[PDB]
């Protein structure tokens, strides 16, 4: 993953009970672009947390998973009013959680959810 | 909030277990317009209650929240057959309940749900 | 109700836990028309039961309810590929169950669900 | 069923708690075509399993059921971007599980879900 330094695992981080794309948010620097606010609720938590991920960051995850896993183990990835990416990335995440455990709980997926730089509110 | 005198808080009013937009209803005075019937179920209640809110009243809530909260903490607000406002206001409410607790349980949101003038069946 | 002789009440019949429109089915006599197969699961039952209702029969129910109840207490009623009536009648039923108890459990609604002539498989 | 040798029954195989179409997957031999990855969770299982079924294989199931069962006991069957078959086959499966028990738990349905040749990962 080209956006997280360390690699993390659901061991240290906590399993995911709920995820979704909560909203999308407009940026400025370094160029105009939408970023997706991802809502995560872990096991044992009542307050959700939120991380920030661009479309090109969702895509990288799916491309990296697809190196490790046969495609049939992965949900379809989708190819502004084009906040249909919000709905589509949401489906993508929901399906990801319903994939066999070797995918849903692998270290890439965990790392994708680990709070970064930006995510420190 | 330009439509409720007092300000209320989930302290005195009771936490929300379920909300949605139940239907929309056609008015007359002082001018033709649709009003949204919002269905609320509190904790400890089995019978829901219903309040009446216009689109311009949902909008004010979102604008007032957006003064207090960074935008990324809030769900997207949407810009008759145009009862797509019903579906859209419904999503908006569902997302609002899934926002971090400092938004979902703030006094504005509580006040928006407090029964007014009209709401006394 | 112009299609059930007696009037029935959730007293004698059993409360509804689940309803939906399950499929729609093509008829012949006395003229070509679609009829809706409504799936009902009562409290205390594990096997659902099924009754048969035409669109004009859903409509009558809504019109009769609207004599008794102010409109804001009722879900919107919708104005073949036109099996969007299935999706729409389904929403209508789901909302009906979420209406205040004086509507959701009134004798008209109960009677609408009581097995008729046709419904004896 | 023209694609499973033996016939199986939920007796030996285990009842279904969750099914859905998880993704669709592109094939090559013997000709270009999409195949549907069906996600099944049995009672007593936490890890789902996955079988592979073409559209013409879903259709055969529905046609064979329709020999045994009156049509009103069956959900509507639907008549690439045409991965609307995924959404549509998914609805079809969800409805199938909600059909009366004599359909939802018959040996054809069970057999449709029994892991074949291909399904051995």
């Amino acid at each position: 993953l080209s956006f997280s330094p360390k690699t993390y695992s659901f061991r240290q981080d906590g399993r995911i009970k709920e995820v979704s794309v909560f909203t999308y948010h407009k940026k400025y620097n370094p160029d105009k672009h939408y970023i997706y606010v991802v809502r995560i609720l872990r096991e044992g938590q009542i307050e959700p947390s939120f991380v920030f991920r661009t479309f090109d960051e969702f895509q990288e995850l799916h491309n990296k998973l697809s190196i490790i896993f046969p495609l049939w183990k992965l949900p379809g990835f989708p190819n502004d009013v084009a906040a249909k990416r919000k709905i589509e990335l949401n489906s993508y995440l929901q399906s990801l959680m319903n994939a066999s455990t070797d995918v849903a709980e692998c270290d890439l997926v965990c790392t994708f959810f680990h709070p970064l730089l930006r995510d420190e509110k």
